[PDB]
């Protein structure tokens, strides 16, 4: 069921790249670079999910199963994604790349930690998560702060459609953390099959989701 | 003999570089970028053949040479930027097209990586995808890309269709080899796939660069 | 003891992390981005150093401790410095991309052929370790040439800041080398705990002291 779960989600991913390819094609004023980002997050996490339903994807570490796969999808998708949303922030506008690049720097950082986090024992594993926790936080301020007054220089309508797009990101983030907590990684309250199905289900949201809202209210902006 | 052949394509690959260092002495209106790039492809596949000749970047009852993906997550990409910064030279810069093919790239290399640690159809599965990558990156080079090299005028367009050619030429020749060799399919001997390792990266890492920056130094006069 | 030192080490570079956003907040005329880079190298170097505290950063490999944690630190946090040390002189002038990514490209090499050497036995350790030093001595050409000649070209008070951070960073940064071949990695003059101290108390200078020099007198040309 596990293998089978993860060819449905790269399948999914493969389809999501192909509407964003065609999107392209009649761009209505968002710029090529907007479409590249958007096809790059699904085809990259598809890629990562086939090598766990192949069974490569994962290892044994103790008495616990890591899949570690999981983090080479998120080092590159969640980076994009963050850059995805600085980018909408800034439509219209001068583009601020040394805020965009503080996130993608707070986000590489927070993935590592929680790949650390998973193969750590004792009050090492949750010193590691911690630390991500704090990035996710800080990263949260830069979103609904600054991030934010950017947006609103670029005007009403913008700055409306940024919002939405924001929150509806930093709903899905924070399942994931709370996510990793209960699930085998951390307290073990939930079961493998549990965590599985949250970690298929939460990224296609944010994997192709995400990418539905921002492209469709940036076109509508045209 | 096969530690002799990589100490003595590291020592031709310092001397590409050293040519591509004296060339951007005089630069005849190709911008420095360009010499970097000419000059990093060489020194960092010299370097990686060198760990092989020493004896520390393969591991084994099959011999991975995973030095050989170290060295191409690297060249590569720069190799297809080079090419794409020929088809926009005198014109504007579509860095959107060039990220679109150092992505596709890396891919292809990381796909070659994981099909040699691979055993039966998963080797296959990633093999594949890695030609899927390939293609559209060739599909890139003479549609779009040649397109912008037509924009930048005749004389410009001539050298991009002949470096295109020559790099597409390379390229389709490494996938074949991998197939063949000790990594696919086995039909050839590792000595066979070692040479071809040799004598192929002469010609992409520092005869493609001397073919490239001759052409676009000519354009200045 | 080891571990005590690394803890240590990390509340140092949180509260060097702390100091330049809070002289961010008043910038003085310097650019966001020298900001940002200065507070990265700190909170990077904290990290894998935490690592180190933790006994997860190390790994013994035959009759040796491997630190290898200094390697992922040193491959973020020295280009990050280079880069630094190349805005200084670009300050206030037009930035040469081509002259900080060749910097960037010939440090990333250093430190991967150091991690190399150190894993590496005989003869062929001395040949990495060589090559490291041939990238170094090219960085110091690099930093006493051309980019000095970029900060020549944008004014005497510039020129002469950019000159004592350039010595002051060419100094740190011979030490490393050397400490590294009398240490256990090389020749083994030097015990373990020796090493361990010059690796802690040098990257103090790094990763904070060349900051805190190259920001104030930066922060000086606004008055
Ligand atoms: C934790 C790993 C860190 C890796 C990422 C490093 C990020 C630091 C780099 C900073 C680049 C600054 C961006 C350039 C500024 C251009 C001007 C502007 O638009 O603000
Ligand atoms: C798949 C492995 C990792 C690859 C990651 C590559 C990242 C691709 C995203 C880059 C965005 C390109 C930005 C170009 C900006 C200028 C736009 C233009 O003028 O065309
Ligand atoms: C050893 C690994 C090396 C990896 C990094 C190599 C970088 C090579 C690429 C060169 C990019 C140069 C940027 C050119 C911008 C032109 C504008 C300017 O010069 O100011
Ligand atoms: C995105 C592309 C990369 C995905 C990463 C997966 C790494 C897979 C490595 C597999 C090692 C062999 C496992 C086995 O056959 O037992
Ligand atoms: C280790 C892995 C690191 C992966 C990071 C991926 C790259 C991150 C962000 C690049 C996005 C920058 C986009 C600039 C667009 C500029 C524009 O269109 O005006
Ligand atoms: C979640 C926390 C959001 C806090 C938003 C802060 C807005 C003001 C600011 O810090 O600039
Ligand atoms: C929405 C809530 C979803 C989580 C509830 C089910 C938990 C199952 C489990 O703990 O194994
Ligand atoms: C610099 C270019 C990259 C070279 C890297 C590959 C070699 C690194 C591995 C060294 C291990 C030596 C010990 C051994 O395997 O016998
Ligand atoms: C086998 C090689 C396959 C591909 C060759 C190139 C495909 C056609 C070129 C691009 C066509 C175009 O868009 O104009
Ligand atoms: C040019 C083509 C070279 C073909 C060599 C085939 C012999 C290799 C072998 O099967 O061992
Ligand atoms: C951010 C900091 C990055 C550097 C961290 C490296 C830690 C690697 C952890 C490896 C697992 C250690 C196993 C153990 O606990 O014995
Ligand atoms: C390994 C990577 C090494 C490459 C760096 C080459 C140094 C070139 C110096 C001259 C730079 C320039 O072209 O302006
Ligand atoms: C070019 C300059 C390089 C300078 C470096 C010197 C390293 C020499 C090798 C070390 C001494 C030999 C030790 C031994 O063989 O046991
Ligand atoms: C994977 C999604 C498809 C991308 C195909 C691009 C081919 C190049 C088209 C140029 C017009
Ligand atoms: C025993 C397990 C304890 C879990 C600790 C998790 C705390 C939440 C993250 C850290 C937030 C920092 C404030
Ligand atoms: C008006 C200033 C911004 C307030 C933001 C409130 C916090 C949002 C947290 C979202 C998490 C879901
Ligand atoms: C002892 C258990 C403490 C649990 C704390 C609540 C859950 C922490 C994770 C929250 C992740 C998102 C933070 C914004
Ligand atoms: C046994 C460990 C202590 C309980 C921790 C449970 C945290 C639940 C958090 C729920 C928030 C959605
Ligand atoms: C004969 C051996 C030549 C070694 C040259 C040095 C390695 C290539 C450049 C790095
Ligand atoms: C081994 C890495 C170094 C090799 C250097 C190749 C030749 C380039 C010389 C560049 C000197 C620049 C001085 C301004
Ligand atoms: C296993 C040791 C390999 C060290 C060299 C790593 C270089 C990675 C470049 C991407
Ligand atoms: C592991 C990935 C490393 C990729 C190498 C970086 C290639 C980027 C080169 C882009 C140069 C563009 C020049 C603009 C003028
Ligand atoms: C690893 C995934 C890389 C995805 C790159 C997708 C390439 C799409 C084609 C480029 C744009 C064509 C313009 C017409
Ligand atoms: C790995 C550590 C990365 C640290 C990034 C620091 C980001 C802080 C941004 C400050 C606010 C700018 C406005
Ligand atoms: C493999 C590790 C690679 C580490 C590279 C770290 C980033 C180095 C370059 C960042 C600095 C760019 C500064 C541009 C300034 C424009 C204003
Ligand atoms: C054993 C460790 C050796 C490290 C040597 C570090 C370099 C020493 C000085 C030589 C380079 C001088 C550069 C001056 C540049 C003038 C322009
Ligand atoms: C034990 C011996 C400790 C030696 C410390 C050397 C550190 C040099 C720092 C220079 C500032």
């Amino acid at each position: 069921m596990i293998s089978i779960l993860h060819y449905g989600y790269s399948f999914i991913m493969l389809l999501g790249a192909l509407y964003f390819y065609l999107l392209s094609k009649d761009p209505k004023g968002v710029p090529a670079s907007e479409y590249l980002i958007a096809m790059v997050i699904p085809l990259w996490s598809g890629a990562a999910y086939l090598s766990i339903a192949l069974g490569q994807g994962l290892f044994q570490y103790d008495d616990t199963t890591i899949y570690y796969a999981r983090y080479i999808d998120w080092v590159i998708s969640t980076p994009l994604l963050l850059a995805a949303l600085a980018l909408t922030a800034m439509f219209g506008g001068k583009k601020n790349l040394t805020l965009l690049f503080s996130l993608v720097a707070l986000d590489v950082f927070m993935i590592i930690t929680g790949f650390v986090a998973d193969l750590s024992i004792g009050t090492t594993k949750y010193i590691w998560y911690s630390l991500g926790v704090i990035a996710l936080i800080i990263i949260l301020v830069i979103t609904f702060g600054p991030l934010r007054r950017i947006a609103l220089s670029n005007g009403t309508r913008l700055a409306r459609h940024y919002t939405r797009v924001a929150i509806y990101l930093s709903a899905l983030w924070v399942c994931y953390p709370t996510a990793w907590l209960l699930g085998p990684s951390g307290l073990g309250l939930a079961q493998e099959l549990t965590e599985v199905l949250v970690f298929i289900i939460l990224p296609i949201f944010s994997k192709v989701g995400f990418s539905i809202v921002d492209l469709h209210g940036l076109r509508k902006l045209h």
